DNA sequence: GCCTTGCCGGGTAA
DNA sequence: GTTCCGGCGCG
DNA sequence: CGCGCCGGAACTTAC
DNA sequence: CCGGCAAGGC
C-alpha cells in the first residue's frame, strides 16, 4: 500500500489537475486522470514514476501521456479504471486513515501550498475540502485557520499557525509515504 | 522589537 | 485547470 | 452503433 | 501563489 502513493497523487490531482469524464461526437467518450505542472523535470522524474507504479499495481493498460502546453506540462492517463479508482477514493476522503491523510496533505501542498515556507498556507475554492484538511491537521496537532482570502475568485485559504511550523514541516512535508 | 496572521492586488502556473 | 477536435480500436 | 484509449491544442482561471 | 502592509499580542 500504495494507499499512501495514491493519496499523494490524489493530492496532486485535486490541487493541480483533475478527473475528467468526457463525452465526444458521438457517442464516444474518455476518462482522464490529470496532473499539470510547469517543471518538465518534476513531472517526468518524480510524479510519473509514482503513477507508473500505480498503473502496474492496478494492471491499468493505458499509457502515461505527457503533453506539452505553452505554460505547463500535463501528465495524463486516459483510463476509465484509473479514473474511477481516484474518483471513488475522493468520495471516500473523509474516511482516510492517518498514513493517507498525511500523504494527501503533502500532495495538496506540493500542488498549491505556500512554497516560500516563510508562511504555511494552502489555497482552494473548495471550503469543504479545507475544512476536512483543517480537522486532520488539528488531530495531528497543527493549529490552523480558514478564511475567504481572495474575494475576486472565491478562493479560501488555510493558514497553518507558524507556532506549529516544526511539527508541520516534519510530519507532513518531510514525511516518507 | 519582533513574530504572527488577516487583507488584498499582481500575474504565473496551472 | 477544462473541454474541444479528429483519429483509432474494438465487441 | 456504442463506447473507450490516443495526441493534441485551444480555451479558461485558480491559486 | 506571492508578498507588502498593518494591527494584535508576547
Ligand atoms: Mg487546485
Ligand atoms: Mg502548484
Amino acid at each position: 500500500n500504495v494507499s499512501g502513493i495514491s493519496a499523494y497523487l490524489l493530492g496532486l490531482i485535486i490541487g493541480d489537475g483533475g478527473l475528467y469524464k468526457l463525452k465526444y461526437k458521438g457517442n464516444r467518450s474518455e476518462y482522464r486522470v490529470v496532473i499539470t505542472q510547469k517543471s518538465e523535470n518534476l513531472i517526468k522524474q518524480h510524479i510519473a514514476p509514482l503513477m507508473q507504479f500505480l498503473i502496474d499495481e492496478l494492471n491499468v493498460k493505458s499509457k502515461i501521456q505527457i503533453v506539452k502546453g505553452d505554460t505547463r506540462y500535463e501528465l495524463r492517463v486516459s483510463s476509465k479504471k484509473l479514473y474511477y479508482y481516484f474518483a471513488n477514493m475522493l468520495e471516500r476522503i473523509r474516511l482516510f486513515n492517518m498514513r493517507e491523510q498525511i500523504a494527501f496533505i503533502k500532495g495538496l501542498y506540493v500542488a498549491e501550498g505556500d512554497k516560500t515556507l516563510k508562511r504555511l498556507r494552502i489555497w482552494n475554492k473548495n471550503k469543504a475540502l479545507l475544512e476536512i484538511v483543517s480537522r486532520w491537521l488539528n488531530n495531528l496537532g497543527v493549529r490552523n485557520t480558514i478564511h475567504l482570502d481572495d474575494h475576486r475568485h472565491g478562493v479560501y485559504v488555510l493558514n497553518i499557525s507558524l507556532r506549529d511550523r516544526i511539527k508541520f514541516v516534519h510530519t507532513i512535508l518531510s514525511s516518507h509515504l
